[PDB]
């Protein structure tokens, strides 16, 4: 089967360190390729922006096109509400009956892993692949693989206060994707 | 109604950072006391008397800190939803904050239940200084410096046999050693 890493979330913006973990995880298991997994986002409750489909599209495109060992996979992102992780994995896993996922997940969500939807029968579905600082180690009941990462900081929160502070964030993210909020006037 | 905080997890072992967690938002939100929520842990994995024995010599000496036993009351892992539902019913009037690291927030509608449980807590979420959290839900963000502890950290010291003195209260530190846990 062929050995595919999936990598989830917002993507609110996508940074250097989605890309950096993406790469580490592609190398340390040599993977085919990892495809990024936007996630879908409800309304927002009280009448404050969140990101459009459109645009978190745009930029993962931008951060990650320049890799041919990257892609984007649409499963959650083109449905109407979020999907539990299990729910999109069964979909995968009935649409590409001959791949391998692998999926990636920080370390500090390692220990809540118990109290995910369906984890149980999640496990039939994935390897998990958890991401853990150099030379420590995960603490889990389940079967996971660990890939060493270090940590580096860079977060989606920290760019976007700094993008609300009117501030660049060159060499935090890709140029392209800079250049793309900046013109379109996100997360001000 | 009175307000109280929830920091969960599997506190495995509980250290300085769990505390330092605690302790600024019951300061920042003038907290009534912060609950401990010690999660189950299906079947090496540390005993559910071990880690309610750390969890105990960590929050000691501590006035505003206490120890909530509802997952533990119950056989496997428990959804969120399904704790904070029994606490509303056993507490009406309490107001129950639910601490979750920044890192958490963007996952929130993941979370099984997510609609009802917001009906039933508030979350707060602790963010860096110079980190702004973002969500569809309302949410409460608490400032928290990070510590750069981990659970993960002191145990592979302890691994190594090496001392984890002034990462976790002393007394925790003593009862590692002498039960020999995170040996393996
Ligand atoms: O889809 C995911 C995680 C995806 C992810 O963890 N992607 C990722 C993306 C970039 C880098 C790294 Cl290290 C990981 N599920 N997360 C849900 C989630 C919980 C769900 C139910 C119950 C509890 C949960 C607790 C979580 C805690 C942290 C982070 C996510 C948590």
């Amino acid at each position: 089967m062929r050995k595919i890493g999936i990598i989830g979330g917002t993507f609110d913006p996508p940074h250097y360190g989605h890309l950096l973990i993406a790469n580490e995880v592609y190398h340390a298991l040599n993977l085919e390729e990892v495809w990024f997994l936007p996630n879908q986002i409800p309304p927002h409750k009280q009448g404050r922006n969140i990101t459009s489909v459109e645009s978190r599209l745009q930029m993962l495109e931008l951060a990650t096109e320049a890799e041919e060992h990257f892609s984007i996979c649409l499963e959650e992102l083109s449905r109407k509400g979020p999907s539990y992780t299990y729910d999109t994995m069964l979909q995968l896993t009935k649409k590409y009956p001959d791949v391998q996922f692998h999926f990636i997940i920080g370390g500090d969500m390692v220990e809540y892993l118990p109290k995910w939807y369906n984890i149980e029968a999640l496990l039939d579905l994935v390897t998990f692949v958890g991401v853990a600082r150099p030379g420590y180690k995960l603490r889990t009941p389940y079967p996971i693989t660990t890939v060493e990462i270090p940590e580096f900081a860079v977060s989606s929160s920290l760019l976007r206060e700094r993008y609300k502070e009117k501030k660049t964030c060159k060499y935090l993210l890709p140029e392209k994707v800079q250049v793309y909020i900046e013109r379109n006037g996100l997360y001000e």
